[PDB]
């Protein structure tokens, strides 16, 4: 069915909030062990968002190899990404540490440092040039390089150098500020012209390893970020592009990490930008 026509059917009948909780009845389960264990309680941001043990991203060291943080494969779109939660104070440097061990190009950041008035996660970057920002439980210099300010996104190049090999690397942090502290953006013109700019950069690319996307628990916005982009690639690649199904696909994404996608105004607002952005895809 028609993704365009499934949405008037469910907008004039007003059951968005009965279409998403079907999706939480039948959404994965999956244990999650390693997160529980009492050893990494001040690595957890929020107590019912964790990583399955089967698709969890492991610190390549012996002391503790857990970060609250998932890897979703997918298959026919050929694409992968890593979902994580916002930096807390003590996760800083494994957080750099993951981007260094995987490889990534790009980190996506849809959540501002502060909203409704509390911090919803680390200043993990810095903010002047001459001032670099050092990690020494995980032996990291992080540089800010330059930086360039737009009206609804910031992008930054960065330089992170692993000081025990004196290696460095580009990395690019991609930074959307204009989601409203409450509810969903009205158009999705703005968060579509965002993934494009991610795209156009390489950092979705297979030469790179994954991106690595958050907001505040990394289920959310980050939810909707993913499976828009797999979403609009599955409509590129298939002779029918009707035949994509976005509520198939989210469930599909819910067996490498719980929860992805928090409320049925997120259900709509991935509705709306698949059905919108799909309006470059198919030649316009």
């Amino acid at each position: 069915m028609e993704m365009e026509k499934e949405f008037e059917q469910i907008d004039k009948s007003g059951s968005w909030a009965a279409i998403y909780q079907d999706i939480r009845h039948e959404a994965s389960d999956f244990p999650s062990r390693v997160a529980k264990l009492p050893k990494n309680k001040n690595r957890n941001r929020y107590r019912d968002v964790s990583p399955f043990d089967h698709s969890r991203i492991k610190l390549h060291q012996e002391d503790n190899d857990y970060i609250n943080a998932s890897l979703i494969k997918m298959e026919e779109a050929q694409r992968s990404y890593i979902l994580t939660q916002g930096p807390l104070p003590n996760t800083v440097g494994h957080f750099w540490e993951m981007v260094w061990e995987q490889k990534s190009r790009g980190v996506v950041m849809l959540n501002r440092v502060m909203e409704k008035g509390s911090l919803k996660c680390a200043q993990y970057w810095p903010q002047k040039e001459e001032k670099e920002m050092i990690f020494e439980d995980t032996n990291l210099k992080l540089t800010l390089i330059s930086e360039d300010i737009k009206s609804y996104y910031t992008v930054r190049q960065l330089e992170l150098e692993n000081l025990t090999t004196q290696e460095t690397r580009e990395i690019l942090h991609f930074h959307y500020t204009t989601w409203p502290d409450f509810g969903v953006p009205e158009s999705p013109a703005s968060f579509l012209n965002f993934l494009f700019k991610v795209r156009e950069s390489g950092s979705l690319s297979p030469e790179h390893g994954p991106v690595v996307v958050h907001c505040s628990a990394g289920i959310g916005r980050s939810g909707t970020f993913c499976l828009a982009d797999t979403c609009l690639l599955l409509m590129d690649k298939r002779k029918d592009p009707s035949s994509v199904d976005i509520k198939k696909v989210l469930l599909e994404m819910r067996k490498f990490r719980m929860g992805l996608i928090q409320t049925a105004d997120q259900l709509r607002f991935s509705y709306l930008a698949v059905i919108e952005g799909a309006k470059f895809i198919m030649g316009d």
